[PDB]
């Protein structure tokens, strides 16, 4: 007897969906260039 699991989502929802995806790439972007810079930005080595 698990009712919860067998509901529908109300019919709004992919806007939330949205909403995850700026806060998603915003924080893998970000962290990324903020490492290799902190080390050395443009670094040589040719």
């Amino acid at each position: 007897r698990s009712l919860l699991e067998g509901e529908i989502p109300f019919p709004p929802t992919s806007i939330l969906l949205l909403l995850a995806c700026i806060f998603l790439i915003k924080i893998l972007a970000a962290s990324a260039l903020w490492a290799a810079a902190w080390h050395g930005q443009k670094p040589g080595t040719h």
